[PDB]
């Protein structure tokens, strides 16, 4: 049931519609953490983005780190540039919350994204493919 796969992004926005935030995130984990995943296509890390991407509004940041690194450890034969796609894009979220936040005003936000940066240093820590996109972290 994964192809089509516009379905769990769907219901995700359909579960934050009716205010569940956290089943939706939780229902998304679900989803990128599948041990089907590692047979599934690199396209779906792009699900797998946008489910990192909402664990940011939340600040759910252990959940964050689980999601990358089962992903990882799923996805490690194909669509293998994907978990640096991935780390790049919950970069960029945390630290586009910090602009939203900073220009607004506050502490655990900057907090968030330390331990963000933290995260996503030792999830591409000594991998010759994750290199260029590590050092850029």
């Amino acid at each position: 049931y994964f192809q089509r796969p516009e379905n769990a992004l769907k219901r995700a926005n359909e579960f934050l519609e009716v205010g569940k935030k956290q089943p939706a995130l939780d229902v998304l984990y679900d989803v990128m953490k599948s041990k089907k995943h590692r047979t599934w296509q690199k396209i779906h890390e792009p699900i797998m983005l946008k489910y990192l991407e909402l664990c940011v509004d939340l600040r759910k940041s252990h959940l964050a780190k689980e999601g990358l690194y089962q992903y990882k450890n799923i996805c490690q034969q194909v669509n293998i540039k994907s978990l640096e796609d991935v780390v790049r894009a919950y970069l960029k979220m945390a630290e586009e919350k910090t602009e939203a936040a900073k220009e607004e005003s506050l502490t655990p936000w900057v907090k968030f994204l330390w331990e963000s940066y933290r995260q996503c240093l030792d999830l591409l820590r000594n991998n010759s493919r994750v290199e260029r996109l590590y050092h850029d972290i």
